[PDB]
């Protein structure tokens, strides 16, 4: 094990995040926007896959979607950009280890969440302009998925959000624990396969699901109300998974007591 | 050849394990709980696959499930967390090599088994909360699988547990014999593929099978009694495979006489 | 982090490109020609797959095509040759960081683009010469695809071009951010999967699509006006994606803000 | 090209093998037993696959089997254990190069062959004990394969053994020519894919095929005379493939003359 | 790093001719291994071809391409002498004045013949397994051999060109990376392209014809057919490897 080294790295990354934000809100928001859009790119890919295999009646739909989502977090980690969901574990661990404050943590979470959203809104806009969701099985996949995610009960979304961010954050944790970029990508691939195929909920990914569905004139039954309901429920779950499980857990393992 | 050095690393790992437990029961149990939960995440993924493909009558079902289970031990190894089944070989070799004692071994086995179960209990509760096993093929897949595992003859479960833990512990052994994290993950992928598709029995994975099946009000094919029956038989078989084959074996290979 | 170091690498890459171009038109155009042909090789592969699976009715067609396209940018990055689409991000970042001039940039872009085109033309001539697109599902896939791309609205092609080059350029960016050649190839595989299966537009790849179709004797029904319209719309799209998004974006991330010799972020 | 360096490595390895055997028969036999069982694990997996896909009438059966066999030699190489077929090239090259005697070679061949057999016997007994070949397509797949392998003309088996051990030994040769463990596993994956899907014959894998077939009450398609016939023919072919092609070939490339 | 790459190709060309000059046996043995290693890839993918063609699968050519990587991977990882790869290496080394034209034709002649010996040996042994006595694999060899030998010259020539661009560029990648895993991946991608696209490889065809001509399965092949295919494809391979990759890498790297 190298639990203490790992906690040191998490704490140093938390310190580095808040110093970045304090040094430049533009730099922090651009990074956050990049991460939001990168995650959204994975969504565009796997929903195209979703539409294609759904229209085909394939039993393998959710499995192929899961296998194909690795790009989302892979791009985030390989570009060193700012992802809200990953920040749940990093800021909480660093905060518990007294490297950052609670205010620092809430500031980082707020900014990366908004930045992530800006990225998703841009992607959504651009994607709608390609005409790829003007009509057909791919537009319908966005339309139906958006609707079902927005009509789920609060408790279900919350618990799905917890399990999702346990997986997002453990993949981030693995990247702090190896020097091999290939190993990092493989672990990301495995974790995101688990997330998508199992049906867990990811606030940042949902941002693109809703920006596309909402910006698309291919009607679809969503509404901003439903989008907000889902994002709030899922964000709360994500925070619990990342901070209360992963952040607290890694702190307990690594705390120089 | 390099068996001596491998035995040396195994011995040191066994020494570090008992020192951790002597230092902090909380740290040790948290690490164990993480590992039990990580293994369970693999179960949630492949049982989702099992439900999807069984429902479709696919002949590829058990093959796809085996290929998709790699995350379970990959997460454990890459996070440095405490897994009971792997401890069967490590403590065993370490004890034989006079680095730790018999009571040290029994203590580590008991705590890691219980801590792993804690992780499975937590994951099961949260998974039930997702609503993902309310009804439909995934719930059916948990219910039917838990039922069949609980009604297998003792001897069958025992021998399945032996072969399972030979594979788990050899994947752990490979991790002690390479410096490449990518190669570690590949070997784990191969061994877990063999375990799942061949039909071998893993006590720690079964903890999540039974936590989900028993916590879900939607599932009513098994009882705590059936869970205990399967867990006891499979755990005994696991111990024989990890300690009697892999532990004794690596000691013999490595013991500088 | 580590964005500053990444910015320094992009800027050095930019300076090296204009330098080599200044030194030898021949060296630069051959490098660009290789890159154009390498990308086209990917097209020849996935369009053969397109033809095969389309004629078979498969629903996995576009997924298998996406999974099989990695060779295109993998070859470019592993041979270190000049690809127009990638040059958008590198030249703009370097220029913004005041390592290369606006003049240097539109030059590299011009030479790389044309050089990429030469490669596609030569590949197209040779491929048709194999007789593999004399008749049948593959020849048609080339034909029908060429027609559909040349008959889409500007807006659509533009935005498809933006998204395409975001992905092309981010894979180039990953290659600057790791020392693992395997991780580089894996990131390329993922990005190109996303590009092809999602349906984004790549100018350099389109160069080979139209060269084959305009060289193939199985008639056409696309025409040269269509091709150039496409390459124009997609190229502008590509430029915005790579220069406006990736170039400016990486500049902002990496530019050490003391300096400040000129502009202040907030 | 590094042909001399490669022969120098093969020669050191031959020396180290005979020294080990001379030092401890128990260590040498235990190591050989492990390698036999590890290869056998590959057989249990791919024959499970065989039964599943053959029962389903799948055309991809032999392809998936080949893709799934990599674990057999991957485990042997990553654990550093003694495999008879690999020793055909190593001992012969080291013998030609005067690092070891002809008698050392005979000794190593006989001991590893028998030790491999012990591992296969042990694996077979335990596998039968699982109830996994009690009845159904997997048992039938063992029964049918064991029978066809036993009824082939000597000539056919012999030449199949030559090509098999060209592939086993070249994968071993690859492992001497790289420092990348991931590259070693990939080359093993490719070679074993070629062996299984093409239909070549591996003596050590066949030990497990026949141990299961002869230990399972539900398998009556073959006799001990039949196993012995196949094993002799295939062993002879393996020896020619490994020693006369790979051993002599690598000696010729590397010998400073 | 074009200059360093050209230096590497030049040093590889020099070491090849030096080797041949020192020992024809060592050089021919190495060439025979490379021919057999490439042939092993053919045995595997033609087994796949027979299996899937018999089943009417639209994935046949795709699965074959994905499964051919072993052919050049064995060559590169064993350090053996492959004719097609020597088209780029010797030409680059020659233009860079490390070796002569005479050296090049010599290395080409010896590796081609050595590759062929490896293919003949493999074909004989494979026929001896009984695996092509009858059935869809035997049929796949016979039909493929016949189709390749009945193609027009021009078609074979151009397919040979694209094939060796891919073979040689995979070799080029191996000179431009220190990662053995990256080398294998690049080889996997290039061979996937070669096989699935339908390009022509002289050395691989050596095994196709040695198997088909040694096997009991009746084909319309004939030795005259094989030789015709091999000549046309070899010239195409030479053009692709020497004129494109050889000349190209020299131009990229030459410090002038
Ligand atoms: C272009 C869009 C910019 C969005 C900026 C959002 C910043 C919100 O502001 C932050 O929110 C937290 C809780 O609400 C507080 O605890 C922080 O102190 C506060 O800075
Ligand atoms: C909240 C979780 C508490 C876990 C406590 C586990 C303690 C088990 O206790 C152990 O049991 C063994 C026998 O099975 C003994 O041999 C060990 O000596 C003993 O320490
Ligand atoms: C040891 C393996 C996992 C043990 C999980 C124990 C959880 C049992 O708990 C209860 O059992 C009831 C009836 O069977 C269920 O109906 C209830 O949902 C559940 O509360
Ligand atoms: C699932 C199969 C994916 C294979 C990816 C392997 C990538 C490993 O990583 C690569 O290979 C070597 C690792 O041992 C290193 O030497 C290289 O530097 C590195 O590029
Ligand atoms: C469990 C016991 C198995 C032991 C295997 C015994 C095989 C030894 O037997 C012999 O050894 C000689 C050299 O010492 C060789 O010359 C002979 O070839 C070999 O048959």
């Amino acid at each position: 094990r190298a639990h203490k080294e790992t906690l040191d790295k998490l704490t140093n990354a938390a310190i580095n995040k808040i110093n970045l934000l304090n040094t430049s809100k533009v730099k922090y928001l651009v990074s956050s926007a990049f991460a939001g859009l990168y995650v959204g790119i994975g969504i565009l890919l796997i929903f195209t896959i979703g539409g294609l295999l759904t229209d085909a009646g394939s039993p393998m739909t959710k499995i192929v979607m899961g296998l194909s989502f690795a790009i989302a977090l892979s791009l985030v980690i390989m570009t060193g950009t700012e992802l809200f969901t990953g920040n749940n574990m990093v800021m909480s661990a660093g905060m518990l280890n007294k490297g950052v404050s609670i205010k620092d943590t809430s500031k980082i979470w707020a900014y990366s969440w908004v930045g992530n959203l800006i990225g998703a809104l841009v992607l959504g806009i651009i994607f709608v302009g390609t005409g790829l969701v003007d009509k057909g099985p791919v537009a319908e996949f966005f339309a139906n998925t958006a609707a079902s995610k927005a009509s789920m009960p609060f408790t279900a979304l919350f618990f799905r959000g917890i399990l999702c961010n346990i997986l997002v954050c453990v993949s981030v944790l693995c990247s702090f624990r190896t020097n091999s970029d290939t190993a990092k990508i493989i672990m990301i691939f495995l974790c995101l396969f688990a997330i998508i195929t199992s049906g867990f909920e990811h606030s940042v990914a949902n941002m693109t699901i809703y920006s596309v569905s909402l910006f698309s004139p291919t009607i679809s039954t969503v509404t901003i109300g439903g989008a907000i309901y889902n994002l709030v429920a899922v964000t709360l779950g994500n925070i619990v998974g990342g901070a209360l499980f992963m952040g607290l857990g890694t702190y307990i393992l690594g705390k120089e007591k």
